[PDB]
């Protein structure tokens, strides 16, 4: 019964819900929470709304209708609660009760000021799994001769690693203490500057890494694909990367009944539901950076942790168009915040000049991940209409022969028009 202090539940609506069986129940007008996102979040979510709205209407008439119900972090969340009021925890309540949410991108400082809200939210609701598909849309322009190569999909752990935000600023006494437990108490030698010097923290786990991992080859399994990947630093962070390395063969061994294939280190299993071979492998990181680009027909499903699979996200994107139109998915088992890869990018805030795409593929995604299937194949139908049209934002049209420039707004338009 009990209501929010900003939030304002929609008049008509209704929550999805997770079913017994664990499936999720999702009601012919299901309340979606949204946030808008500080910078182009201004430009991209509203346009998303309206895209997702009318595939919508079309797929299924008066049957269905999505309840949108905003909530609020970043710049928006200080407008509307007062001074310091980043992350409501009636954000993250509501998010977490309404089980699907999509959000903008939030603004993160460098080098001081507040700890990522992005971050943030992944970890209260403890959404562990990254899903980042990595899809070449014809005609898109790109950077590389044959973009159609590159497909794949990253699983990027998201609850650890260095991203756990465990440091301390140079010169500080917290630094100083640290310094001083690690030179005097631990007996480390190798901190070259030892003075005037910030220090991080990386801790990487077992249990983190191997429900990670097993999503990765659960996908593999589900989506009929050949390969997973670990990515990883391991020579160099023998205890963390390295160990993500080996605590993933191991998921493989335990959970999927893999063996060690030609001797190893790869390991191979059956999928269990088509009985083709799938193999499991690993890549070291920077090596990596090279493989994707020159044989990108060797990867398939990327299972890696949470700095590798940030920087990943991006090198891979860039191949197939750019982070203009790349989707992302914050999951564990059932509740998932639906997010584009891109951030901000303040430099173009207001202008109504970015790509949506990344944010409408991610609400494609969360289409999917309600079962409404017909609405998200009109999404990809109208995204595949506008860019045969032409009709493109900036990023698009420098790479396109002949294309015409329009506006996020325009673009959404476009895509509408095309369903
Ligand atoms: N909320 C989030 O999840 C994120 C927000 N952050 C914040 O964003 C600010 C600015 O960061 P920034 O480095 O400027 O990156 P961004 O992506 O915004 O823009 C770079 C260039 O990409 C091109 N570009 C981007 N978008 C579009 C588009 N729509 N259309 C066309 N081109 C686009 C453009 O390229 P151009 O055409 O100009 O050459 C642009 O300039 C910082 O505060 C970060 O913290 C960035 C990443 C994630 C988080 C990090 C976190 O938690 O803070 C993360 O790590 C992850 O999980 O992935
Ligand atoms: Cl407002």
């Amino acid at each position: 019964s009990m209501t929010y202090d900003k939030i304002k539940v929609p008049a008509q609506g209704e929550a999805i819900t997770v079913a017994a069986d664990h499936s999720l129940h999702v009601p012919d007008n299901p309340i979606i929470p949204f946030i808008e996102g500080d910078g182009i979040g201004v430009d991209v979510t509203p346009p998303m709304i309206r895209v997702v709205d009318a595939a919508v209407q079309k797929a299924y008439g008066n049957k269905r209708k999505i309840s949108w119900m905003e909530v609020y972090a970043g710049e928006k969340a200080t407008k509307v609660y007062g001074g310091d009021q980043w992350l409501p925890k009636e954000t993250l309540d509501a998010m977490k009760k309404y089980v699907v949410s999509i959000k903008g991108p939030l603004t993160t400082p460098v080098g001081g000021g507040i700890r990522s809200l992005n971050v943030a939210i992944r970890q209260d609701m403890d959404l562990y799994v990254c899903l980042r598909p990595i899809r070449y849309f014809n005609g898109v322009p790109s950077p590389v001769r044959e973009p159609w190569k590159t497909d794949m999909v990253i699983f990027r752990e998201n609850s650890e690693d260095i991203y756990a935000g465990i440091e301390w600023q140079a010169d500080t006494p917290e630094a100083k203490k640290v310094i001083q437990f690690l030179t005097k108490e631990m007996g480390v030698k190798k901190i070259r500057f030892p003075e005037h010097c910030g220090i991080g923290v990386k801790p990487v786990s077992r249990e983190g890494t191997t429900r990670l991992v097993k999503a990765a080859i659960q996908y593999a399994i589900d989506n009929d694909r050949s390969t997973v990947t670990l990515v990883h630093k391991g020579n160099i962070m023998k205890f963390t990367e390295g160990a993500f390395k080996d605590w993933g063969y191991q998921v493989a061994r335990d959970s999927f009944g893999a063996k060690e294939y030609q001797g190893g280190p790869w390991m191979e299993f059956k999928n269990p539901k088509t009985g083709k071979q799938i193999i499991i492998n690993d890549v070291i990181a920077d090596a990596f950076l090279q493989q994707i680009l020159l044989r990108p027909e060797d990867y398939s499903v990327i299972a890696t942790l949470n700095l590798n699979g940030d920087y990943i996200s991006d090198a891979l994107a860039a191949q197939v168009g750019g982070i203009g139109i790349a989707p992302g998915a914050n999951i564990s088992d059932q509740m998932a915040v639906f997010e584009a890869t891109h951030g901000t990018a303040p430099k173009y805030a207001g202008q109504n000049k970015v790509n949506p795409g990344s944010i409408i593929l991610s609400a494609e995604m969360m289409l999917r991940h309600m079962g409404w299937y017909e609405a998200a194949d009109l999404i990809i139908r109208g995204m595949e209409g506008a860019i045969e049209a032409k009709t493109v934002t900036y990023d698009f049209e420098r790479g396109m022969q002949g294309a015409t420039l329009v506006s996020s707004s325009g673009f959404a338009d476009a895509m509408i028009k095309h369903m």
